[PDB]
């Protein structure tokens, strides 16, 4: 009579960077601490991590500019060899008429034969509740956010090769 | 031995909109809480009167799109006649090596010859503590984004003149 109904949707976006995959994983995953905030400096204010050495099970805390507050991501996957990062979010993350179990961010960098990478994004949204409504702009918001710290990344890394 | 002391830092930007200010003063003020989501959908998920008449005293509410929280304006005065409006932030505005007070944000649209306007920001920072440290790129970030939101609001109201 009650089933357990949940809903993961998920969007993929590409683009092609000019900075190598290793640079670009580099940047974001390792030195992220550093340069999210020189990368986007009227956004992230600080960027820390709470608990853990960098690999999977590690809790950073994004501080964003102005009266945005804050967020955590928890870190599940960190695959330097392959440059893919997987972490997910799990607070304020409601909407409106949708509450949310967890997102999840995902990016896989692949090599390309001109040494730059194809930037491979993907955000996977889970749903709470018996139902489901989430519409396009929302649904979009988040993979260009998400896609949008690395394009900044990568902006400030070939513009400071040295950070 | 011990004064008190404050600072109030005001950032001062212009534009000019080829919007008239009737028309995009009742887009923010007037109708704020049905465009403010239309122009900025990938932003702005809801904006609400939380109390009051839409007059001085008036509390609303902006709810931001995904992980960046909500924020309260306490509006401090409404003039119509001079296309004038002033609001007031009192939370989650501290930096992390700074305390504020509050921000206000005032705008004022001053009618050019073509029947479009000048629009004219103004952004005030008023600290709390015994002394002061404030960036460049975050005083920056408080003014674009405040001109911002109107400049996205002008696009949405010259693009759809019945809203
Ligand atoms: C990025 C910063 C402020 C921008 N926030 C706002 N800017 C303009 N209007 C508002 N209403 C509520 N919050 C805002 C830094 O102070
Ligand atoms: C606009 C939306 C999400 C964007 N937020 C994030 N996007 C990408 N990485 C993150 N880390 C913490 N929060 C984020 C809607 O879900
Ligand atoms: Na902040
Ligand atoms: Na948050
Ligand atoms: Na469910
Ligand atoms: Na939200
Ligand atoms: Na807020
Ligand atoms: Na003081």
């Amino acid at each position: 009579i009650d089933p357990f109904t949940m809903g993961v949707i998920t969007s993929e976006s590409e683009y092609v960077s000019s900075l190598s995959a290793e640079k670009l994983y580099r940047g974001i995953v390792e030195d992220g601490n550093i340069i999210y905030p020189k990368a986007l400096p009227r956004f992230i204010e600080k960027a820390e991590t709470l608990e853990g050495d960098g690999g999977p099970g590690t809790i950073k805390k994004l501080t964003f500019v102005g009266d945005f507050g804050s967020t955590k991501q928890h870190i599940d996957m960190v695959d330097r060899e392959n440059c893919a990062y997987t972490y997910s979010v799990y607070e304020g993350i409601a909407l409106s008429d949708q509450p949310l179990e967890k997102i999840v961010f995902e990016f896989k960098l692949v090599p390309t034969p001109e040494e730059g990478c194809i930037v491979k994004s993907t955000t996977k949204y889970y749903t709470k509740g018996d139902d489901i409504e989430l519409s396009k702009d929302y649904l979009e918001a988040g993979i260009e956010r998400f896609e949008g710290f690395t394009k900044a990344v990568e902006s400030f890394l070939l513009a400071n090769p040295d950070y």
